[PDB]
C-alpha cells in the first residue's frame, strides 16, 4: 500500500480506502503505519 | 477477488480468470465461495 497507495493513484476496489482513490498521506504510528485515504465519492444522482 | 473481479473490472492477469476479464458472479458454497468468471476470448484470426 505505501507503494500503490501513496506513490501512485491505485485502481484496485477497496484497497486504496472506499470510493475512488485520489491520494493517500501516511502518518506513522508506534508499531505501525497509518493512512490517510482520500477519495472521490459521486452524490445527489438523478433519472434520465 | 471479490472486490476486484465482483464489485469491478480488473486488468490483473489470470486474477479474475482466464482470458479478458468480462465480469464474475459469486455462488455460495460449504465453508467456501465460488467465483464464475465471464471473460472474452478471441478466435479465428487472420495474418496481414
Ligand atoms: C499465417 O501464415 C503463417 C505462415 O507465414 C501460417 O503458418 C504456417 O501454417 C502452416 C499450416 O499450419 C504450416 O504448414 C507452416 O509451417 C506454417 N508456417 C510457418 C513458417 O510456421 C499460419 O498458419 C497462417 N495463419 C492463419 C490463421 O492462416
Amino acid at each position: 500500500k505505501m507503494s500503490e497507495c501513496v506513490l501512485g493513484q491505485s485502481k484496485r476496489v477497496d484497497f486504496c480506502g472506499k470510493g475512488y482513490h485520489l491520494m493517500s498521506f501516511p502518518q506513522s504510528a508506534p508499531h505501525g503505519v497509518v493512512f490517510l485515504h482520500v477519495t472521490y465519492v459521486p452524490a445527489q444522482e438523478k433519472n434520465f
